[PDB]
């Protein structure tokens, strides 16, 4: 099953434990997130972009996942726009994505976050190593969306992302520096994964099975990562221009994606 | 690794609870494995009612482990049913003969029926298995203190006794089919073969060498399928295991090889 694969053991015991606890109570969190996705495709706002201290530059985890979701919305007949930082918009330029401008929650049927920093209990933004993120935040539209009743989905793998507020207790207990970095920002549905991109691919894969079409087909993980890496997006863990995500090399990401495609093809028959 | 291997709904819930309970079950299984490679007895083979013929989940994993044992400089032998020996013949594995528990430094089971609370054997659909058992040597091993490792994905296999409480709470027909046979360490996975591969993957990371490199899932499964081993779910001679087609299995193996490399490099 998809939710389990996207949480494949990658050495981050903290998040694995979060996933274990989260799933014990919300076993079908992926399916529920997919149902919300599929019911609100008219105009989707996809938010991504995670500044990495000390440089505060955006990283490779998040944009690829946002791109895969954007792509699936268009293929499913809906419309999507992306809200993110400058360097990310540049990295995604080759892919022709529509960039949101002066976005207001009400203008969309759904708002999705993929690896976006969420304010912590002290109102500040922190990275996994507990360093403060110094840059204009992107979570504000989520607070407004919730106050408006606008459907929201969060995807994260660290505990400090938009949407994690929903399981803050799990993060504070299982993740290093959890009390300080855990986000308080909640979303209607939440996808926890070992790498945020995989969470986004899982949403696409689950949706694919729901509609009977493989929405991940044609996705080239290696090309996408190489392209955004060449554009300046760094690896969030190593903090260098390595063509990797969270310190994990491409063959693993490719293995996840190919396995996801195989599971979808099999499920569709 | 201990995760990827647990990717239907019933067993997924058992794994989740099992992992939550003994978070390092895969690592502890691997430790016992590496510490006792002298002469390893690998048991496998699972009669599928009503024909009582062995299936494709079990032998491949047993083969991967057999191979890993030799690559590490140890010796292995396989205890299984005749049709399984036939299917593994092309691989040249040593077959156990009049096996005595004291002769081995470790005994491992990959998808082998374990007796239930009432002393009988049951398939996942609560149908009684009627064929000479293979679990007897594990009861002797335990009493003798000989290291034992069990691998299963249903709840009715050798080794599942360690978590019968979990099996009853999530598996259909649980109270009846759940095995009471315990092993020192237990690996639970979505498919037994995958659990075995995880063992090899973890062992690989531990020794800094990809012991899975070269494993060709398609050749192995097609070969045993041709030899007569049936798919445990469909009960047909298709080249699949547990009703899951080969491309998914290949994807799991490919992912495990990549995870291993990530750790060794
Ligand atoms: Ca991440
Ligand atoms: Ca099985």
């Amino acid at each position: 099953m998809i939710a389990h694969l996207i949480n494949t053991d990658i050495g981050n015991r903290g998040v694995l434990k979060v996933y274990l606890d989260y799933r014990r109570k919300n076993f079908n969190f992926l399916h529920n997130s997919t149902k919300m996705f599929l019911d609100n495709l008219e105009r989707v706002l996809i938010v991504t972009g995670f500044p990495i201290p000390p440089m505060m530059v955006a990283e490779t985890d998040g944009p690829p996942g946002a791109l895969a979701i954007y792509r699936a919305v268009e293929m499913l007949g809906g419309k999507a726009e992306i809200l993110t930082y400058s360097e990310v918009e540049k990295a995604l330029e080759p892919f022709g994505v529509s960039l949101a401008r002066t976005p207001e929650p009400e203008d969309y049927s759904l708002i999705i976050s993929v690896e976006t920093p969420g304010r912590a209990a002290d109102g500040r933004y922190y990275s996994m190593s507990a360093l403060e993120i110094k840059r204009d935040p992107l979570d504000g539209i989520f607070l407004k969306a919730r106050a408006l009743g606008i459907p929201t989905i969060g995807v994260g793998d660290g505990g400090n992302e938009i949407g994690m507020g929903k399981i803050r207790e799990l993060v504070v207990g299982h993740v290093p520096h959890g009390e300080k970095i855990a986000s308080v920002v909640e979303t209607d549905e939440l996808i926890v994964s070992a790498v945020s991109n995989w969470g986004a691919y899982g949403l696409v894969a689950q949706a694919s099975i729901e509609v009977g079409r493989n929405l991940l087909e044609g996705w080239d993980e290696r090309r996408v990562i190489e392209a955004i890496s060449s554009a300046g997006l760094i690896d969030g863990v190593s903090k260098t221009l390595a063509p990797s995500v969270d310190g994990i090399r491409l063959m693993v990401h490719e293995g996840i994606v190919e396995l996801l495609k195989a599971v979808v093809d099999e499920a569709i028959l």
